[PDB]
């Protein structure tokens, strides 16, 4: 058999939950092109955002703490928050290829330097429209990826934008939603994960965060050692914890709301994706601990000023003297002004060219 | 709406077609474990495989060539795509697909094919070594993840893949992902040659499907400039993509089979891409292996690996007691070769080459 | 003379743990594979699960005085037992007198077991001997074929001593640093 547009859009349809997004009902494109057959609108996004340039960078940008020297990477965390959002989805019946398309594009925008990239660019854009990576990532897909002769970006559905923009706020759809909680969720056990296998979290620390503590309880888990076995089991029963939080809370404060369809949650007062009381605590309680314990470990914060000063002279060099800009570059400035030039520039590198960048500034 | 493993498993039958593997068919896992609350057999398998260390070490094991070269979890996610998009088409089991392609390539030892290569020569004495046997290895004996078995404890299916795309055919999803990875391979090496600069806008003409699809788009023949070649990377994987979705609708409605058993023990492999892109992808192939693998530079550091897989090999097996403590402790019951082979397959890239740099002066 | 050598071998047993443990190659858990490293560890109170600083520290220094000690009586023991009333009688007798007595005397040798297999032959420890001794065999073989390469000074040895003897000095008298380069020197 052959499965067209058409065929998967009428199974989407009636397969997914009301309150699901149908790809059916999308509100389109930008530009117009013609309809494919065989891949669904958001099949299609998917197809786009995996080419694009940003997100091969991600595997090349680490997640955490700046790439030089074992940090997973941002892809590594994206290839984790689609597999958690779509798993969550899935169970609630929502669309999954746009919780996907989502997932994969939604940290895109992120400049090189995990995160402390994005506070020293916002710092340095203050009188100048400032930095944000949700903003970034959209102006890239929308913007500053020209892989397609007709038009900029790469005209994507409008619930990908919407997506992208929405999630991470009562607006956006139950997929954008679950993602910003999928993201969060695989923060917190992947960095946990990271920051045992970096000889910086102690097992001896594991009782700070009664989750962890009473997981490791749990299991039998050997503490003061915690081997690597038992590692990956405290991780395991860890993302399988927030996993069916998500999923039970969730599918409770849909019903409880009783929205029946994508239009409704976009408007409803509140957002529905939730993690239920008991399980909102926890994640809090674990996150207060990973920023005290790893992030703030003094390891990584050298490592986070060295990535400060290099995205803070390659800034300077290039706003005092865009004439170092590469000739691509300069020819920008006019449409868009000097600043969002070469912050544009700086954000789309990846940690090992910005480094050499830095460095061929200076004798 | 929360929908359990039952109700999913049931709701993929009857979307699928016939032919297609049922989840709730599978013949199971090795080892006993109570079933999920809302994954289904393959979706936990999916899950399972992201989270080995052999997934992981995807990310920092280069296809080809050991900067504009292309990892081989960046290969793999090009290949699930690829897999994805045939098998929705053809109503196949996607979870399945994705799942044996994500897992297909782990068995790969640090370096490229290169790597499968020299591993093989040294150990013909001793067993030998074989990328998909090692994915296999990996998945069922050497991941030590769960306490109670070794292995990740796969279902059927998934182990099935790795070893047939084990039995004679294997199912459409296992020979739609080893299709998916030729047009793959084809498509992102013609790519990552031309960025790095080895390829030229002008031996393009020595392959008529490249020569054809630049033609007909008005592409810079001369300098095929970036979005140019983006152009052309898409249309070509558009190609092949359509072929096999085509051709192998048509040979599975020829063969009649109503089934995933029906496809297992059909006596030929019905995945393909016709004639004509049968033909055109050889020929591809072919250019590539001229032109790409075997420029100077690719074979300069085809040597360097060769060497550092060597260096090691020798250094473990002439000096056991140079490995790891916990490498010498499964000597016993994998013997001193195999354990060594283990080893080193397990390596990223960089490891292995600092791993030999350290054992010299 | 002999008590130097006594001396020589606490000081190794007792420093070579300390470093061992410093280096990360030895765990704290190994202490129970040496019954004198159990006893005190026990005795004191230390942390057996981790041997934080502070208690190796105490490991190392009570190791020390165990051996000190256990030599002091001992040798006066069979000092006194043997009657020697002179440096001359020490020399002329038909054995040696500095000891450490039974129990320090076993207790020393199967820490000197537990040192060379966990420490000596740890894999890391293993890989650099290796390449010490690629360097010294390289230095050696390089000098002996081509003499021309070595410096005039010891070039000038050569009539006196003989090309082996004085390569072999010249590779003998040299520090770590110096031998390494000097290795990396012969190669492009
Ligand atoms: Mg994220
Ligand atoms: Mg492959």
């Amino acid at each position: 058999m052959r499965f067209s547009r058409e065929a998967l859009l009428e199974l989407e349809a009636s397969r997914l939950a009301p309150y699901a997004q149908k790809a059916r009902d999308t509100r389109g494109r930008a530009h117009p092109e013609p309809e494919s057959l065989y891949r669904t609108p958001y099949q299609k996004d998917r197809d786009r955002i995996l080419h694009t340039t940003a997100f091969r960078r991600l595997e090349y940008k680490t997640q955490v703490l700046p790439g030089w020297a074992y940090y997973r990477t941002r892809l590594t965390h994206t290839l984790e928050v689609a597999q958690v959002s779509r798993s969550i989805a899935r169970a609630l019946g929502l669309n999954e290829d746009l919780t996907e398309a989502i997932a994969l594009s939604h940290d895109l925008g992120h400049p090189p330097f995990g995160h402390t990239g994005e506070h020293v660019l916002n710092a340095l854009m203050q009188d100048h429209g400032g930095f944000e990576h949700n903003a970034q990532a959209l102006r890239i897909l929308t913007h500053l990826e020209v892989r397609y002769p007709g038009f900029r970006g790469l005209n994507l559905t409008y619930e990908v934008l919407e997506g992208i923009a929405t999630h991470e706020a009562g607006q956006g759809t139950l997929e954008a939603q679950v993602v910003d909680l999928s993201d969060a969720i695989a923060y917190a056990a992947h960095d946990l994960d990271d920051g045992f296998r970096a000889g910086l979290l102690h097992p001896e620390e594991l009782k700070e965060v009664e989750l962890l503590q009473a997981l490791a309880l749990e299991e039998g888990l050997d503490l003061l050692r915690l081997p690597e076995l038992d590692r990956r089991v405290l991780v395991r029963q860890l993302l399988g914890y927030f996993i069916t939080a998500a999923i039970e809370a969730t599918h409770r404060r849909v019903e409880e709301a009783g929205v029946q369809s994508a239009e409704a949650v976009r408007r409803h007062p509140s957002r529905l994706a939730a993690l239920g009381e008991e399980a909102e605590k926890a994640l809090k309680a674990l996150k207060a601990f990973l920023m005290e314990r790893f992030y703030r470990h003094p390891e990584v914060l050298r490592e986070r000023r060295k990535a400060e000063a290099v995205l803070e002279g390659l800034f300077a060099a290039y706003t005092r003297y865009p004439e170092l800009l590469p000739r691509e570059v300069q020819a920008k400035i006019p449409e868009e002004g000097l600043e969002r030039a070469v912050c544009d520039y700086i954000a789309g590198m990846t940690d090992r060219f910005a480094l050499e960048a830095y460095r061929r500034l200076s004798p």
